[PDB]
């Protein structure tokens, strides 16, 4: 069940990561180790995910099983339908991003691998 506030621990990847996709050292700068709220209200299927990690607030908005626009970190508004597995795993891929949002508990494990490089977030139900 995802809806909760998840204070991020420790992430694996982010400097690497945010770069290699296309950002500045502006946004990068903001949340490059400065802890983040992720505020998720699951609502049945109507989805919302509100990432707050230093200044930039990120508000983002789908519904599982339907075609909906979010705004990522360089990709401005992508559409992507968000599959879930039962209640506790979301499966979806942006434009070559897999986005595998799999909760253990507490601990939600944001698991976003561009290619090589694996950008894993630890973060506990707060």
């Amino acid at each position: 069940s995802f809806s909760g506030k998840y204070q991020l621990q420790s992430q694996e990847n982010f400097e690497a990561f945010m770069k290699a996709i296309g950002l500045p050292e502006e946004l990068i700068q903001k949340g490059k180790d400065i802890k983040g709220v992720s505020e998720i209200v699951q609502n049945g299927k109507h989805f919302k995910f509100t990432i707050t990690a230093g200044s930039k607030v990120i508000q983002n908005e789908f519904t599982v099983g339907e075609e909906c626009e979010l705004e990522t970190m360089t990709g401005e508004k992508v559409k992507t339908v968000v599959q879930l597995e039962g209640d506790n795993k979301l499966v979806t891929t942006f434009k070559n991003i897999k986005s595998v949002t799999e909760l253990n508990g507490d601990i939600i494990t944001n698991t976003m691998t561009l290619g090589d490089i694996v950008f894993k977030r630890i973060s506990k139900r707060i």
